[PDB]
């Protein structure tokens, strides 16, 4: 099964509590907390490319399931960690303390991002 798509956000919670957390600027978390932008997901085999639009920011991370990357975060900063497939349509990873497990059924996206006792949530659907 492949994530290849472009997807649109549907819904998001948690946005704010999430974003405090991780230290983003007050200004930077009322102005992106309402978008609802376009991620894509290029995949080739274990080889996954991704242009993520995260409130005001467009995310970019390029790795191979099961090999070192580095993943990009909200602040600009590079963290050196592994993603991982769980069955065929499940990608998990951890940086910074945070858990993150991504999910695709069918046309719908479901992101998870837990730190420490906030879990961030955000769902998007193919376009
Ligand atoms: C999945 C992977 C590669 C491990 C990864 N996701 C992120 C990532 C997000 N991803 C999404 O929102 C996604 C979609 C969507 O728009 O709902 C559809 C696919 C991903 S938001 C976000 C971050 C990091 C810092 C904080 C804010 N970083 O790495």
């Amino acid at each position: 099964m492949s994530f290849s798509g472009k997807y649109q956000l549907q819904s998001q919670e948690n946005f704010e509590a999430f974003m405090k957390a991780i230290g983003l600027p007050e200004e930077l978390i009322q102005k992106g907390k309402d978008i609802k932008g376009v991620s894509e997901i290029v995949q080739n085999g274990k080889h996954f490319k991704f242009t993520i639009t995260a409130g005001s920011k467009v995310i970019q991370n390029e790795f191979t399931v099961g090999e070192e990357c580095e993943l990009e975060t909200m602040t600009g900063e590079k963290v050196k960690t592994v993603v991982q497939l769980e069955g065929d349509n499940k990608l998990v990873t951890t940086f910074k303390n945070i858990k993150s497990v991504t999910e695709l059924n069918g046309d719908i996206i479901t992101n998870t991002m837990t730190l420490g006792d906030i879990v961030f949530k955000r769902i998007s659907k193919r376009i």
